[PDB]
């Protein structure tokens, strides 16, 4: 085999690729890939070894050797001015119109997403980079079929780019015959095309990093960032990252993650769906760790509240932000439904603010004013809650973080999981990873917890609360039944115009396999061009 330090490209070099994959951009991307891919692959291999040790009966806990880091005083390098107030952030797709609408929402920050809310078609990743570049440059515009123009308002929200996670390939660009890391593709191009303009306007190249499992993974990101900074003669810490704590292994390494990424990190986030998905994957072989209906596994449950409290305390100890979770409701024409939704949003955001979270997430601009009002009210004149140390809290232990919550495993819950996951998958395979389903803007994590919970119940041969043993055969029976429900809900036209048979097949494949696959996006990505 050759010792090449060059990349190969599988798609035609058309007008879009000519904009984004310029000679200079490709040179830089090549350098990152050859310098950092081997270590990235070693990190993926380390994941396997760590998981095996957990499977083999040793539960995760804090790291003994790094005690001196945790029990020392130190803080992150710093937070730039435009990241000191992040009380509400909106998330969404890198599609052109959606970028404009999000930047125009009444929020502090827009996280443009190449990750869970994107089905990573080549055209969509390339268009996404085009869109974000136009957004940074302030020229982004869109005119719809009806002739209505969309443009940026004055003072749009601060832009942050969420990259694909460490496990994901970008199959259309290869090094030594293997797909390069999507993480490097997404990071390299957003940074390269935008760092100059961002810095010139008083902002900076900002990233969201998903699905981290270890401090060593944080260290690798720090090296990537430092490499990028050095290459363009930027001072250390110019690139700023916010890092989701949304895997079980990561909750035991928050302080080490902050330390490893100290030059660049500005905050951590709580999640729900990815976290409990990870809980099940991590504890997959443990008969005493079966979670009930994921619908009932709410953030106020003891293990999730402990997670929340530990994350806030840890972040504030180090001067980093501690971001709360997602309210993904989509307002409807039903004002009564809307009142109930807004009451729920108010209750949930108030819980987060009262706990000390510096900010929170929404998926739809229609929730901005409500979420903002909760945080405005509780913050008073403060920009954030960095001073809230939670020093009154008792220590938080591994036992507490690992304790499965009370609840029932219900047939209604199982059926709903099937309907939501199938409809999510149908859209994803059709190129849409940000999917309105039953009044919620769903991303891949929802499909993940849905399939993973069912897998868990099958694996450990658990009964539903009505006494029915959960089996592959029961699942398959229910799948067929729920497909008919979906058909009735959507109507014959939409159902026939869709990819529901292909979606049901992928669902069955990922749910009924003996081995619990890590991510549905891996087999799913095979279905994309
Ligand atoms: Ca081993
Ligand atoms: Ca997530």
């Amino acid at each position: 085999a050759t010792t090449t330090d060059e990349l190969a490209f599988t798609r035609p070099y058309g007008e879009q690729e000519k904009q984004i994959l310029t000679a200079e951009a490709v040179e830089f991307l090549t350098e990152l890939v050859t310098h950092f891919t081997p270590q990235r692959n070693k990190l993926l291999a380390a994941r396997i070894q760590q998981q095996q040790d957990i499977d083999n009966g040793t539960l995760p806990d804090f790291i003994s050797e790094t005690a001196s880091i945790r029990d020392a005083d130190w803080k992150i390098r710093g937070i730039p001015a435009d990241l000191e107030d992040r009380r509400v952030e909106i998330t969404g797709p890198v599609e052109r119109k959606m970028v404009i609408n999000a930047l125009n929402a009444n929020v502090k920050v827009f996280m443009a997403d190449f990750e869970d809310s994107l089905a990573p078609d080549w055209n969509k990743v390339i268009d996404g980079q085009i869109n974000l570049r136009d957004a940074v440059n302030g020229t982004i515009s869109y005119t719809n079929e009806a002739g209505k123009i969309y443009q940026l308002k004055p003072n749009p929200a601060v832009l942050i780019c969420r990259v694909r996670g460490l496990h994901l390939p970008e199959k259309h660009v290869t090094w030594r015959g293997e797909a390069i890391p999507g993480s490097l593709f997404d990071f390299a191009l957003y940074f390269f095309h935008n760092y100059q303009a961002l810095l010139a306007k008083g902002s900076g190249p900002y990233f969201y990093l998903p699905k981290t499992q270890s401090w060593q993974e944080a260290a690798w990101w720090s090296e990537v960032f430092s490499y990028a900074e050095d290459r363009f003669n930027l001072p250390r810490g110019t690139i700023k990252a916010t890092l989701l704590i949304e895997t079980l292994p990561a909750v035991f390494q928050m302080d080490e993650i902050l330390h490893a990424l100290r030059d660049h990190i500005v905050g951590l986030n709580c999640g729900r769906w990815d976290y409990i998905f990870s809980y099940i994957k991590t504890l997959k072989n443990y008969p005493d760790r079966v979670l009930p209906d994921r619908q009932a596994v709410t953030m106020d449950k003891p293990f999730l509240n402990a997670y929340s409290r530990l994350l806030i305390k840890t972040c504030h100890k180090r001067g980093a932000f501690a971001m709360g979770g997602m309210a993904a409701f989509i307002p409807s024409k039903d004002e009564e439904h809307n009142n109930q939704v807004l009451n729920k949003v108010k209750a949930d955001k108030s819980l987060e603010a009262n706990n000390g979270h510096d900010g929170t997430w929404i998926a739809h601009p229609g929730l901005a004013d409500t979420a903002m009002a909760v945080f405005n009210d509780i913050l008073g004149s403060r920009k954030n809650q960095l001073e809230v140390m939670r020093e009154q809290d008792a220590p938080i232990t591994a036992d507490q973080l690992l304790a499965p919550c009370d609840g029932e495993r219900t047939e209604e819950g199982m059926r709903a999981n099937i309907r939501v996951a199938v409809q999510y998958i149908e859209a994803w395979i059709s190129g849409n990873g940000c999917v309105p389903i039953y009044g919620l803007m769903e991303d891949a994590a929802t499909a993940e917890i849905s399939r993973t919970s069912i897998w868990q119940w099958i694996h450990h041969q658990k009964t539903l609360s009505n006494g029915k043993p959960v089996t592959k055969a029961l699942f398959r029976q229910m799948l067929g039944e729920e497909m008919k429900v979906i058909a009735s809900e959507l109507g014959e036209e939409r159902f026939s115009q869709g990819r529901f048979d292909d979606a049901a097949r992928l669902m069955e494949q990922i749910t009924t396999s003996d081995e619990l696959i890590d991510f549905l996006t891996l087999p799913g990505y095979r279905l994309l061009a």
